[PDB]
Order: structure tokens, then C-alpha cells, then sequence
């Protein structure tokens, strides 16, 4: 075989090699001594990155070497050298923002990377504004339960002038109190941000599914609140197919998943907001977000609930009620008419996806402890697919909080 | 430099400084991570060194007359012959290291604790059988089980390797059929088919115990049976469900990896079997329930008349969560020693902070120390590890022939 990393599937056999990696302009953590897979976080350099991303541009619509390529090339170079910054055409965006998701290592819907939504947010000049922009993508992406992936984008970073940033981390988040006890109501994991919208002037609900406001930031100016009028918000009311007692628990999660704090990486180019949408895995909601020990931990009411020994780990207790848990997000999202995917489908399309980009592209980068799902990981075919992690440009980042 | 190590779910953060003791590369650069991938005398010296400095360290007595005339003997051995030999409590010690350093190995809260039998002194297949045989019969103790290796004669640069062709002692034949289905367990056709071809009389069931094949240097393997009443089985029940002992399941009490190399200050054992016990998710999730493997998750989620039809009924986690919970009920009630998944990777989470403490880090591969069910539920998921090669190590080797 080839000087590119050999790729296994356990389950069938089948070997591939990636030579799309070639391709990596940025180090990962990884060294020859050791290996950070698992960790969660990690003039002349603009202009290269710029060149790199319009060929990558031209290559996409067949035009490599072409007059309109090399016009296009000069046009870039003659921004940056009279501005130090340049600006992208309207198709470019949309080519870079299907490009930075196809290139995500942690999402397993990639399949879907060729239908997203762009909309242009590159006038915005207002936190009201960046509102409006915002109530429209949810609208849009919703579409009462058939939702449609989406991703708006504001202004560009500018030499020496301020961001423009949404500073939940989400579109759709339920509040997190801290109470007296020491203990949380609602989300632990928005307690800061639960504690920021207050102090800018949010009176606060107290329930445990309460949604936030946006705190909404455009250059140099604080932040401004902003609260989402209900009727935009889907949510669904969590029940079970058999266990009726399970409604009667009043748990509840929202139709819309739009990531709102990742920069948006294009040629250089770095769009500080520029919030995206998709739709839901089920295992999201009823592993993650319901039974983390860290988060909403219904494991333990509900394996109550279903009569199970909790007082020792070898009954399965708590692999029992996340079963049933997860059965209950499906079902009710299902019966809502809301868009979601199991698990079991979600990995299934990813392993065609990774068929197509080995076509497409001789690789498909994939962060396998991402990809592989919270629960039932052998069951899926991606726990038998080896992956090989990289960083491809255009690119979604995680960015630091802006408080 | 040294990696930030930080815990999800609690908020704790180490800082690993073990990593800086790693003297061999693993398969990651900077360009990309290859994480989830399932694959002269001075170099022998300095590794015969760095394993004695290892050994006096452990003993509380580094720069000792001991320690220094021990350093004097290697030396004196390697520039005489280009190889030496490990006394018997360097050897136990190594072993023990092997173990620890293993970054695969979910249950090393127990490394300390490691019954080593000298097996060195073999020259034979007949002898590889027998010290086999003590070694099933120790380890198993009627169901009460204890963790052991036998170690067999070092690699030598003149010839061939003593081996054990099985990957492990106790195995199921895999009987390929007319119509290329398997009969037992597909993932040992290969080695059913070398016993056939050096003159076993196959069964022709499910669950038949397949012989061993034993290689004394530069011979052809040899075969031996197992004798049925050293190898202790689990027939599978379900505490609630009472068809599902119909199904006629089983599995042997002793996993007893020996295919892999043990590596200690520079030497290499190509034959040094190994056991403990299980974990059960090993047995009901992966041997049962992959798809390339028994397979039953379809059988079992019919016989509980589930919705098979559709995915999004979550049939395959239902079956596969009462298929674990056999395998659990069934041990228990035999009284063979056995860990599920919960109880293995709180005591994992105890074995880290234990380490932090005594050596600064822990060498850990996250993609195999997260169980293949209900991973988030398990405190390891929420845990970032570091992984790195530290030796004396266990290392993967070719299959013989
Ligand atoms: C179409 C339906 C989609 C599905 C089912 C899906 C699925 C997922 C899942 C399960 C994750 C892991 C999330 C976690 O555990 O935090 C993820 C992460 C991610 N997804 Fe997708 N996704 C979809 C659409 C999109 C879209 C439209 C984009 C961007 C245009 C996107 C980009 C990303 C990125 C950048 C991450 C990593 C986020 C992080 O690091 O926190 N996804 N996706
Ligand atoms: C005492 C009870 C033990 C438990 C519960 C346990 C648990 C496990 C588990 C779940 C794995 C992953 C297995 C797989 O999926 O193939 C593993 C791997 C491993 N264990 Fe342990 N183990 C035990 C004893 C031992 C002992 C005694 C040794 C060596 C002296 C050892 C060395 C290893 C090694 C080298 C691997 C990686 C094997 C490979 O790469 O295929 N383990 N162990
Ligand atoms: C620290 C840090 C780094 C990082 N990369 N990331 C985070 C957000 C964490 C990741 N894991 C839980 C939480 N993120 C939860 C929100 N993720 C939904 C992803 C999604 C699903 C469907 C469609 C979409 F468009 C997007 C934090
Ligand atoms: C190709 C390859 C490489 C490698 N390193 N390894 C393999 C054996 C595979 C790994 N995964 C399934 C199968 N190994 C069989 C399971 N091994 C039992 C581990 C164990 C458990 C409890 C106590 C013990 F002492 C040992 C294959
Ligand atoms: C420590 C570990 O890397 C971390 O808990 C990861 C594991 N895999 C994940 N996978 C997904 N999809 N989402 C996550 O938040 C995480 N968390
Ligand atoms: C491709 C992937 O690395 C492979 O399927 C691994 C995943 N994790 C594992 N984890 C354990 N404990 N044992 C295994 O055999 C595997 N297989
Ligand atoms: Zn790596």
C-alpha cells in the first residue's frame, strides 16, 4: 500500500486509505509520543490562506487555472495590500459554509453537508438587527417541525474594530438557577449565562425548562437583551409509547438545535458569529442532556419510576431507564412531527457518507469518540470504522467566551 | 508539554508528566490522529538499564551494592553473548509492570495483585502443555478467580519463537458451512481450520472448545486437547425471562489472552498467556452481540417480541441491555467472578487517582477503556486520557504462520 495511513473496517473487512490528509494546513495536539484524541479543546499568513481557499473555490466549480481564477486571485491580493483584510463573494460564502461543515470532524450528519440554507448576514450592523436576522433563521430552520439546516452569518473581524458576537452558546437554552442548597434548577449547564442575563437586566423565570434571552453583541458596544417571542420556540413535551406514568414527569426538550458560539473560519477570513441549525440525534436529548450526572440526571427518577434495583450497579438500572428515556425522546418527536433521527440511522448514513467522501475527496477527517454514540457504541457500524482525525479549512472553531 | 487532563463532569483537572518517560513512538503526528487505529548490543543495554534502574527503584534501593553489581552483570552478559537474563523477581516485577502500563486495560486497579509462574525452563510442546494446564487450573480456582501469567523462554536471535497460535487458551471453533454461513463463532474459522489440517476431529457445535496449537522453536505446532473438566463454561439464563435459557448459551469463565509479546527491559516472551475475569459487557455486548460475531441481538429481540422493523423502536439497545444482564445473573449464580461495566470503570476512575499520585499520569486509551454500551453512563466517558507507550509494555504480534 500507499504512504498515506492505512483505514480498517472490523466488522467487514474493507480497507481504504486516506489521502485527504495531505491536504491539513493546520497541527492537531498529537504527537509521535503521545496521543490527545480524547481532549476536548486544543500579512504573508492571510494572503496564503486567501489563495488556498479560491482554489479551493475554482477547483469546486471546475475553473482551476482559468483567467477568471487568476483575475480572481489578483483581485484577493490587491484587497489585502491597499486593506490588510479582503471580502468574499456572495457564492464563495455559500461554497465555504457547506465546505467548513463537510469538514467538521465531530458531526456525524454530514451526509446532509450539501443541503444547508446560507443565509447572508454580511450588512448587519446592529444588535436589533442581528435579532430580526435571528428570529428569521429560526423561523426558517423550524418550519413548523420540518426543519431545514441553516447557518446565518454576520460581519467578518475587522482590523482593530470590536466582534460581532452572540454570547449564548446556543439559540435555544433553558435557564440554569443556583439555588440556596447549592444545587441547580433547570440546566447546570447555563448557570453562567442564566447569571448574565440577569445581571443585564432579565427578570428571571424559575422553573426547570425556562428559555433564555440572547445577549447580543455588535462592535464595541455591551451586549443587548433580547427575549424570543414563545411562538417561534418549538418545544415538545417528552411521553412514553407504554409507560404512562412518564408524561406525568413534565420533562420537555426544544425542536431546534443551533449552535451560536463557533467561529466560522473561511480563507483566512474569520466570522466571529455566524450561528447554524440542524436537527437532533435523539441520544443528544435522552443520554446527554437528561441523564449526564452533570446535567438535567433523571437516570435515577426515572429508574425509580420503573421499579428498578438502584442500590447496586449490576441490575443495569441505569442502562434500563436510559433506554426508555431515549424511547421517550423518539417517540415524542415522532409523534410531534418534529424531525429527529435515532442513533442506529444517524451512523448508518455516516457510513455512507464516509463511502462518498472516499470517492469524492480519498478520505473524510473524524474524531471517532465524537461520532461513536453515548449509548449502544458497538451496536452502530461506526464503532467498527477506523477514522483518522485532521484539520481541513474551511473550518468550524470552538472561541473563548466573550465575557 | 505536559498535557492538561481535565474531568467533564467534575470540573478536576492533573497535569501528566508520565508521558515524558515514553522511549517509543505511537502512530499520531501533528498532521493527523491515528488514535482510533486497532494496530544491536548499546540498544539493548540502555534498555536493560533503564529496566534495572525500574527494578532497584521499586525496591526502595537505587544505587545500592546490589543495584550496582546487577548493572555490572548485564553489562557483562550483553558484551559477552548480545543478550542476558532476568532473574525471577525482576521478571515478576516486570510483569506486573506490563500489566499496569497497558493502555487498553480497564481493570489495572488490580496490577499489583498477579500470580507469575516461571515457565522459563521449558523445552518442549508437551511441557508448554502442562504448565497451560496448572496455570487454567490456578487461575480458575473453581470460579473464585485469580489473576496469573506464565511466562515461557525469551526470544533468541539464533531461531524460532516458542508460541501459542490461539489467541486464547480457551476459544469456540468457528465451522465455515455449505452455504458460507459460520457454525459457532466466526471469528475463529481460521485457527478451526489449522487444527482440522494438523488432525483434530472437529464437533459440530456452537460452543466446542477448540484445542491448542503449541510451538517449540523452529518445529511444526502441536496439538493438544483440553481436558473438559479444567475448563470451566456459564451456561446463560435470565433472571425474569425464562425461554431465554433455551437459547442454549454459554461462555467460559477465563479470558486468557496468549498471543501477545511481553516486553521487559529490552527481552522479549513471545509466549506469555495471561488471564484474569471478565467484564461482562465483553461476553453479552461484544462476543454475543457483534454482528460479525454470534449475532443473536436479532433472535433474542423476536423471542421478546419486539418491534424489529424499524430502528427507532430501539430493539437492538433493549436486547442488547437483557443479553448483559444474563450474562451478569447466570456468573453470579454460578459463582464465577465476573465485573459489569459500572462497577469496572468507578474502580478505573480510583486506579487514575492512584496513579496521579504514584508516577504523575496514566497512559489510557479512551476508545477501548469506554465499554461498547451505555458509554455516557460510565464515569471513564466524561474522563480525558493521555496515551503513550511506557515499557515493560505488551505489545501485538503476527500470527505465526
Ligand atoms: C442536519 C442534521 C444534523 C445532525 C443530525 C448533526 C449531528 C451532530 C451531532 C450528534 C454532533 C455532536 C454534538 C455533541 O455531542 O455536542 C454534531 C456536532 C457538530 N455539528 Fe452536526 N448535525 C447536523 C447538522 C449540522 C449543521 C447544519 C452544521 C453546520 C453547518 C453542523 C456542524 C457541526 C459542528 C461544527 C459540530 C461540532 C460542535 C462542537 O464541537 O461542539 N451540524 N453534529
Ligand atoms: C483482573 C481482571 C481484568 C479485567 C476486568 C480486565 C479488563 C479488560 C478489558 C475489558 C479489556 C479490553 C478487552 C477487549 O475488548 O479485547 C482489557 C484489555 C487488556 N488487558 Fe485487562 N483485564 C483484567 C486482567 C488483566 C491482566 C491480568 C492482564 C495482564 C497481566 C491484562 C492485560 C490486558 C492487555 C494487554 C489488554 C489489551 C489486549 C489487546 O490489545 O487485545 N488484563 N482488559
Ligand atoms: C468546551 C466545548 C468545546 C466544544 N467543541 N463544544 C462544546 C459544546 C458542547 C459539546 N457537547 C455538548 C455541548 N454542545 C451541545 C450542542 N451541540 C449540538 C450540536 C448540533 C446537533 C445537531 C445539529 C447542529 F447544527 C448542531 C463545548
Ligand atoms: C487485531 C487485534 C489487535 C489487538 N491488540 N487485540 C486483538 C484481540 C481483540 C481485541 N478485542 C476483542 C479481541 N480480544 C479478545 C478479548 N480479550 C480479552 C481481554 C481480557 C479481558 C479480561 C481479562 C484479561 F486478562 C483479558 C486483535
Ligand atoms: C472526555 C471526552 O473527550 C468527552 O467527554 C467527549 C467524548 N465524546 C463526546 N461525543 C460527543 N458527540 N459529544 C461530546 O460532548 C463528547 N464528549
Ligand atoms: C475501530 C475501533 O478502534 C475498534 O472497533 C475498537 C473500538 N474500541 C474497542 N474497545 C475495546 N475494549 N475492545 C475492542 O476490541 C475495541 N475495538
Ligand atoms: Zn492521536
Amino acid at each position: 500500500g500507499p504512504k498515506f495511513p492505512r483505514v480498517k473496517n472490523w466488522e467487514l473487512g474493507s480497507i481504504t486509505y486516506d489521502t485527504l490528509c495531505a491536504q491539513s494546513q493546520q497541527d492537531g495536539p498529537c504527537t509521535p509520543r503521545r496521543c490527545l484524541g480524547s481532549l476536548v479543546l486544543p500579512a504573508e499568513q492571510l494572503l496564503s490562506q486567501a489563495r488556498d481557499f479560491i482554489n479551493q473555490y475554482y477547483s469546486s466549480i471546475k475553473r482551476s487555472g482559468s483567467q477568471a481564477h487568476e483575475e480572481r486571485l489578483q483581485e484577493v491580493e490587491a484587497e489585502v495590500a491597499s486593506t490588510g483584510t479582503y471580502h468574499l463573494r456572495e457564492s464563495e460564502l455559500v461554497f465555504g459554509a457547506k465546505q467548513a461543515w463537510r469538514n467538521a470532524p465531530r458531526c456525524v450528519g454530514r451526509i446532509q453537508w450539501g443541503k444547508l440554507q446560507v443565509f447572508d448576514a454580511r450588512d448587519c450592523s446592529s444588535a436589533q438587527e442581528m435579532f430580526t436576522y435571528i428570529c428569521n433563521h429560526i423561523k426558517y430552520a423550524t418550519n413548523r417541525g420540518n426543519l431545514r439546516s441553516a447557518i446565518t452569518v454576520f460581519p467578518q473581524r475587522a482590523p482593530g474594530r470590536g466582534d460581532f458576537r452572540i454570547w449564548n452558546s446556543q439559540l435555544v437554552r433553558y435557564a440554569g438557577y443556583r439555588q440556596q442548597d447549592g444545587s441547580v434548577r433547570g440546566d447546570p449547564a447555563n448557570v453562567e449565562i442564566t447569571e448574565l442575563c440577569i445581571q443585564h437586566g432579565w427578570t428571571p423565570g424559575n422553573g426547570r425548562f425556562d428559555v433564555l434571552p440572547l445577549l447580543l453583541q455588535a462592535p464595541d458596544e455591551a451586549p443587548e437583551l433580547f427575549v424570543l417571542p414563545p411562538e417561534l420556540v418549538l418545544e415538545v413535551p417528552l411521553e412514553h409509547p407504554t409507560l404512562e406514568w412518564f408524561a406525568a414527569l413534565g420533562l420537555r426538550w426544544y425542536a431546534l438545535p443551533a449552535v451560536s458560539n463557533m467561529l466560522l473560519e473561511i480563507g483566512g477570513l474569520e466570522f466571529s458569529a455566524a450561528p447554524f441549525s440542524g436537527w437532533y440525534m435523539s441520544t443528544e436529548i435522552g443520554t446527554r442532556n437528561l441523564c449526564d450526572p452533570h446535567r438535567y440526571n433523571i437516570l435515577e427518577d426515572v429508574a425509580v419510576c420503573m421499579d428498578l434495583d438502584t442500590r447496586t450497579t449490576s441490575s443495569l438500572w441505569k442502562d434500563k431507564a436510559a433506554v426508555e428515556i431515549n424511547l421517550a425522546v423518539l417517540h415524542s418527536f415522532q409523534l410531534a412531527k418534529v424531525t429527529i433521527v435515532d442513533h442506529h440511522a444517524a451512523t448508518v448514513s455516516f457510513m455512507k457518507h464516509l463511502d462518498n467522501e472516499q470517492k469524492a475527496r480519498g478520505g473524510c477527517p473524524a474524531d471517532w469518540a465524537w461520532i461513536v454514540p453515548p449509548i449502544s457504541g458497538s451496536l452502530t457500524p461506526v464503532f467498527h470504522q477506523e477514522m483518522v482525525n485532521y484539520i481541513l479549512s474551511p473550518a468550524f472553531r470552538y472561541q473563548p467566551d466573550p465575557w
